[PDB]
């Protein structure tokens, strides 16, 4: 379990295109993801709001460090992938494996969309002020 | 088949917030891309090409016409239901159906997953342009 998924995500993450991110920056979100993602599975009632709160976090500082955003999409694609994996493992149960498995990738898939929605929203806020720089400067 | 899974997606997506987005407009995107992964799907060694060309083009469209494009993964989010209602449906095979539902699984998350990439490098285009003109024009 834990670390388990995250060192498996790491190396499948270090067979990847970093998009110029250090690769400890790389290791250090993959880490603040699953342990979001896991705060949030370990909870009853399904929900999103931890992995959420990491990913708005994360958009921001990637924005301001100026690396491309979608090098997130891919640690959490990662980070799926290690699950499963682990699940396949770990559960030889097949029933039981493939329910922990249909959540996670739930979990997952919501957390992209979010992701797609926060990074958007950013660059539009961006491409806004620099509008209004562009127009009212335009004096 | 076909339709009958444009006319779930469309449904569904009556109840959704548009964004916007004139109604004619939603559905016309929702057929596209019904029409392109089925075109995708049909195919023998797994095609990702048509679903990426309709989403590239049509995130260029919604920028151009100034809809958010979150709009579309919505869209796509949809379109997944749609195919699993109607699977749910027509096939009381429950492995064929399983299978059939994680092929389509996947040509939809890959496919948000190019969408996140597409929107991206277009903002990021945008963000470049006004920068440029921000900078040369500071002269």
């Amino acid at each position: 379990k834990a670390e388990n998924i995250v060192e498996k995500a790491i190396n499948l993450l270090s067979k990847e295109d970093q998009a110029g991110v250090h690769f400890n920056e790389i290791s250090a979100l993959t880490r603040d993801f699953c342990r979001a993602i896991l705060s949030d599975l370990e909870q009853s009632g399904f929900t999103t709001s931890e992995l959420e709160k990491e990913i708005a976090d994360k958009v921001k500082i990637m924005f301001a460090q100026g690396y491309h955003i979608e090098v997130l999409q891919l640690i959490l694609e990662k980070i799926l992938d290690s699950f499963i994996s682990v699940i396949r493992e770990q559960y030889h149960d097949l029933q039981a494996a493939a329910s922990y498995i249909t959540t996670v990738r739930d979990h997952i898939f919501k957390g992209t969309s979010f992701l797609l929605k926060m990074a958007l929203q950013t660059q539009r806020e961006v491409i806004q002020k620099q509008n209004e720089a562009l127009m009212e400067l335009s004096t």
